[PDB]
């Protein structure tokens, strides 16, 4: 499977090489300041500046990886984008929208759901597909029309880090390319190439500090529920961060939208359920909190994650775990990283088998 | 707050009230087997035939009803649907689609949320907004453009039960209704108001077999967790299931896409986890007892709400909870029912508070 290093496990490797995957993944695609995919070919940009609706296959964490980038493509690319589990997708009669792109996300490329997805699509009048995937020669790859490789390297923990990272880097790149397609403000494009060359360097400072979250997976190390809350494009990092929760420390956590706390899951808040909450503005985490007073008589306790500019105050049931201010473009990518370290440092703590959690692999190559 | 006459509780009386509730939601609007909307005007068609993509925005068990039928207004209707939370459509700058139709689903018609969302609708450019709601002269009705009530009569237990399958009822209604405004195959629409004037019969009988529910409720009412699975149309109602069982229970129940199962929760499943399967087809179930057999270790076991007519058999770790077989256009509000019963019972049981769950209120007037 290949040298750990200095590291104890493939993920703790794999996390931390993110600086070094993203960089790798940025090479050859900035050019002078812009997105460079021309290694998409010269009739590439005929199809991208058609689209009008962009369509997302994935399962498991690549699904989370493209829920973010919907907000993305919509908020800066003005372009109508659709994500969806690749086994719902493939079972259901769907409307395919105008001049539609088909996209699948996947780390192995060979995820029977997903490669279902896509050779449905085919038949289904997509304007076309594009495969990111981080296997090259893989089965996604070899059938999309287009493929843009993340180039993290190989990938061997089972739970996912570095692939996820650099797969919101691509969909990043691509919402950037889009945006100067339809002749949108030039900003667009330089906010996200600034955001993303910082990224490396921001990961690299959020890992010098994981000694606070090997804390911090003291206080979850022994408890049996977890809910993850998160608002906008920080909700599927909350989604990926239960997600990674469940898959390495076995811990039942499962990730809420903030605005829906109230709708039920209130109810359930106690002191074995701890609430983590990543990267809320002010308001956003005012209503959290009276949300979480409605539950002391319980214990319940709010975790959470948040720029140390917003100013927060950490009180005896709201715990500030506060980080470094980073660009807005790319913070869902940043708040990974800690919800990526709590679960490694969980797992640790339990003794669970960090890189084969238990009845899991890497890709499901059947459906 | 109104007579219970013979229930113990609003909710169970409202769940008994489902098929005279469903009736009453069809009285005036079928017309020589054809959906009857002139209930919303003359110029209303001209509005609905225009629509290309319909929107949904609400919370909870109103966003349930809304992801239900976003299979059927694809599949059915041909018309692309997009559902999303309130509170995320209402922070978030999105792309809004070619002759969008904004439908809001709301209970009461004035979550903060789902009126917000409302509110922002009318500055972003969509064709017209309608509003499916049980409040006659609440907010959402008062401030859209059309309005279909539920009329499933006032709901008093904080965990919803008629209003939603009324709101299914009206949707299927509308999916009818722009089948023929499409010019599509005469079937789809007959398929649905068949289904539709049985369906009341149905849940009647349903109802009768409520001492099966309870007696199974006696196996989840020592549980901590509980995993709810369902592909298609009926995920939704699996998180309409796990949703009700957190509410009135306090249970940790989750809801997946069947096929996600292996992405990652089956490293959770142990003997204090059940999972729940809402009508699975035979290739689906032969999937989902290949997962469960790969935690027999554990104790994984399978409850299995499905069709006679399938033809499945209890084995060890797989109980068959048979049904009455139904037309498949139904099926979704129909296998509602069997996991309300069992949220009920097990809250009976438990001796939860019912009609008032700790913490939550009818509906969030506040953002
Ligand atoms: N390994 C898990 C992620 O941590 C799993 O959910 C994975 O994301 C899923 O199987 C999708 O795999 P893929 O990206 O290779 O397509
Ligand atoms: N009462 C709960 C449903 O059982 C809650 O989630 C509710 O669905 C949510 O507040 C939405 O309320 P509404 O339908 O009145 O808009
Ligand atoms: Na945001
Ligand atoms: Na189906």
């Amino acid at each position: 499977a290949g040298d750990k290093g200095i590291y104890r496990h493939y993920m703790q490797k794999e996390i931390y090489e993110q600086p070094n995957a993203i960089k790798n993944t940025l090479t050859g695609r900035i050019s002078h300041g812009q997105v460079d995919l021309s290694e998409l070919g010269p009739n590439a940009d005929e199809l991208l500046s058609k689209v009008e609706h962009i369509q997302i296959l994935a399962c498991g964490t690549s699904y989370n990886s493209g829920m973010v980038s919907r907000y993305w493509f919509e908020s800066l690319a003005g372009i109508p984008c659709d994500v969806e589990i690749a086994s719902e997708f493939r079972y259901r009669k769907s409307a395919v929208r105008r001049n539609s792109l088909m996209i699948t996300l996947s780390q192995s490329g060979e995820t029977a759901d997903t490669l279902a997805g896509l050779r449905l699509s085919k038949e289904l009048g997509y304007l076309g597909s594009l495969a990111i995937c981080n296997v090259p020669g893989s089965s996604l790859v070899r059938e999309s029309d287009l493929a843009l490789m993340t180039n993290a390297g190989t990938e061997i923990g089972v739970a996912s880090t570095k692939a996820f990272t650099t797969q919101l880097t691509v969909l990043l790149m691509l919402v950037a390319k889009l945006s100067r397609l339809k002749g949108l403000d030039a900003s667009i494009e330089h906010d996200i190439v600034h955001g993303l060359q910082a990224l490396p360097s921001r990961i690299e400072q959020m890992l010098s500090q994981d000694k606070r979250i090997e804390a911090l997976a003291e206080d979850f190390s022994d408890k049996h529920h977890a809910l993850f809350l998160g608002r906008g494009d920080q909700y599927p990092i909350a989604l990926e961060g239960a997600l990674k929760l469940k898959e390495i420390s076995y811990i039942h956590a499962e990730a809420y939208a903030a605005g829906e706390l109230k709708h039920g899951p209130l109810a359930l808040i106690d002191a074995d359920m701890p609430v983590i909450v990543v990267a809320p503005n002010n308001e956003l985490l005012e209503k959290l909190k009276s949300n979480i007073e409605e539950v002391r008589a319980r214990g319940g306790q709010l975790y959470v994650f948040a720029d140390q500019d917003a100013g927060f105050v950490s009180s005896d049931n709201m715990h500030i775990i506060e980080m470094p201010h980073v660009e807005e473009v790319i913070a869902p990518i940043f708040y990974t990283v800690p919800l990526q370290l709590l679960a490694y440092h969980v797992a640790l703590i339990k003794g669970t088998d960090v890189d084969q959690p238990r009845n899991l692999a890497k890709s499901v190559t059947v459906e």
